[PDB]
């Protein structure tokens, strides 16, 4: 009927972290959730051109406005587990992320349902990869602009990224 | 260099708070230092007790509460593992408890941050008055505020669920 601060602190990890909608947490890069993936306006206003669903739905396939929108889709399919591999995801959105903002005037939203976890994961993997940040120096650098918190499975997958770039 | 337990406690102890202060419970608005000093604010929200929870004893009752006429009660908490809060468990859950009381009342609990000090305080309020166990305080006040108070302040508060739980 009791517990131990651990089980607490991981309770206490699911509470409030997230302000709005989507957040640009790198330049031409917005990180976000299912309502901004939804906001054909929004998306508009904000000259999305390239969207990743890291929480892609094969019920709900790629959103019919983004045609109308003129934007480049790609999703992946995730589950938000510590049991989920998301590394099979790392390269391939990291390097969509790549030419999405390589391309003049390119701005990229990346989501999830929440925009906390999936998502996130693929954000840190990125700068990881292509701008040579640390795990924890790219953690420092999202979190500054949107509460993040990759379940805990994709921060081991995270660290064991960033031990093998570390070496090589 | 950081193990993922690490990592996640750097993720949501160093996140960006979406705001100054927030209602977890009706009145009871729970926020950090910048919310202290915003006398708009205060007055705006209609703030009738503060509980410091990060009193400095140097410094006094805020000199502008006075004419505010808001009530203040300081706790000289440091946000240690090893401070220990519980001995003032009660004297702060009976401050909370006065202020929510009065008709119209509403009170700012406070720390720097807004995150632990401030927040164990609230937890153990919500636990002594409205016999809530400390799961169910921390799921009332979560999704308003993302408290995490430190692993010393959930350890007295653990002791202290299981005391009122027999």
């Amino acid at each position: 009927p009791f517990l131990n601060v651990f089980e607490l602190e991981r309770l206490l990890y699911t509470g409030k972290t997230a302000c709005n909608h989507a957040d640009e947490v790198w330049p031409g890069l917005y990180l976000g959730d299912q309502d901004m993936a939804n906001n054909r306006r929004e998306l508009r206003r904000l000259g999305i051109t390239h969207v990743l669903n890291a929480s892609h739905s094969r019920w709900r396939g790629t959103p019919e406005a983004y045609e109308g929108l003129g934007i480049r889709y790609l999703g992946v399919e995730a589950h938000d587990s510590p049991a989920f591999d998301m590394s099979i995801h790392f390269q391939t959105a990291a390097d969509f992320i790549h030419r999405a903002l390589s391309q003049p005037g390119g701005k990229i939203l990346v989501h999830s349902a929440v925009g906390v976890s999936r998502s996130a994961t693929l954000v840190l993997a990125y700068l990881m990869l292509y701008h040579h940040l640390t795990l924890v120096e790219a953690i420092k650098k999202v979190k500054d602009h949107r509460g993040i918190i990759p379940n805990r499975g994709f921060l081991r997958q995270l660290l064991a990224l960033d031990r093998r770039l570390r070496q090589g």
